[PDB]
């Protein structure tokens, strides 16, 4: 599933401001993480980033292709690449306490400034 800016605001409202982190910022963010593709697979060297938050299987889900994984989300990954983000979203807001927003490159970048362009009216 590839969501449109609108529909994935939508899904999001209501984590505005966790982890002090503004909604259009997040956005920004995934925009430029997964393009809000559910079905992003991204092979990095030994372990591989999964959805539309690319969470990796080197330390917050269980893939056979790390068995060493420490499995902070307690999750299989291919639960992150179906069509429901409500499992991604409580594991995200895990990384979110624990490790902050830098988990995504993207943020410090180009989620900064500029930002009106991210905000949604209706869809
Ligand atoms: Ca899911
Ligand atoms: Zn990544």
């Amino acid at each position: 599933k590839q969501f449109t800016k609108c529909e994935l605001s939508q899904l999001l409202k209501d984590i505005d401001g966790y982890g002090g982190i503004a909604l259009p910022e997040l956005i920004c963010t995934m925009f430029h993480t997964s393009g809000y593709d559910t079905q992003a697979i991204v092979e990095n060297n030994e372990s591989t980033e999964y959805g539309l938050f690319q969470i990796s299987n080197k330390l917050w889900c269980k893939s056979s292709q790390v068995p060493q994984s420490r499995n902070i989300c307690d999750i299989s990954c291919d639960k992150f690449l179906d069509d429901d983000i409500t499992d991604d979203i409580m594991c995200a807001k895990k990384i979110l306490d624990i490790k902050g927003i830098d988990y995504w490159l993207a943020h410090k970048a180009l989620c900064t400034e500029k930002l009106e362009q991210w905000l949604c009216e209706k869809l």
